[PDB]
């Protein structure tokens, strides 16, 4: 599996309003987190539960804040912050041929489907039901992210 | 090297200002673009000019956006747009030793400095110099970032060649 961590102030989701479009642009706001992480998830065709476990911990064990002068000392937890959680297929895009990217390592986007849904409720049992925000899977999105640092951590469990 | 890149409506860097008011705000705005890139820029202590290229043009070239009627087709040069350049040395936090990241593969901020300078000047000679904006090298950084899509490419350059 991939991700992406952010460390920010603050993420709101947006995804584009029902009815309208495909010409026009109007969006509804569906997701909201203040200080926390925004953590972007990459599900990889072999991705077993052993790698889902394993980003689970690190977003929330991490230690990515101060505490005080001292750096990397609070976890996501110790603050009570919030995580939003977003499915990006994109992590797998291959750029080492030409400059059109493919995306043929991720995950095929019915199973991955529930295998992110599984990833949401174990955060949430991992931690707190009402700290975990998540984006419209499959769907384009707008999200408006402060990003705090910049904190941008990365991790592959295929490592 | 390693990159994150983010495709973005717009993003907006900032820095704290120091001696402050009541009431008055801690942060200033230093940068800023529109439509474009967020390229988040982590430098290897081993990396060389050609890991520093190959970076370079990947985030100019790559086709991230679709020009309608065909999907992943155009980039940032195409479509005339901005990118946000920004070192970023925790893409080099090892992570599997506890919950305490290090990031002893990251270069020394003094050489990291000169390098990332260099490439903010490869960016502005290969493209145009009004296209590539920067964040404040060693210093704490607030930046709003507006994600489209979102789309999060990541590339490091000990992968490929």
């Amino acid at each position: 599996m991939r991700v992406v961590i952010q460390r920010v102030k603050g993420a709101i989701l947006s995804v584009r309003k029902e009815n309208i479009g495909e010409n026009e642009k109007e969006l509804e706001i569906i997701s909201e987190i203040k200080n926390g992480l925004i953590c972007f998830l990459g599900i990889h065709k072999n991705d077993t539960w052993e790698d889902a476990l394993y980003i689970i911990r690190k977003c929330l064990n991490l230690r990515l804040w101060n505490n005080d002068n001292k750096t990397w000392d609070k976890n996501v937890k110790d603050l009570n912050y919030e995580l939003l959680i977003v499915s990006q297929f994109t992590l797998f895009g291959n750029t080492k041929k030409g400059n059109k990217p493919d995306f043929h390592l991720a995950k095929e986007p019915n199973e991955a489907l529930i295998f992110y849904n599984k990833i949401i409720d174990e955060f949430k049992k991992q931690y707190n039901d009402d700290k975990i925000k998540i984006g419209k899977f499959g769907n384009y999105m707008n999200i408006d992210v402060t990003n705090d640092g910049p904190v941008t951590i990365y991790i592959d469990t295929h490592d």
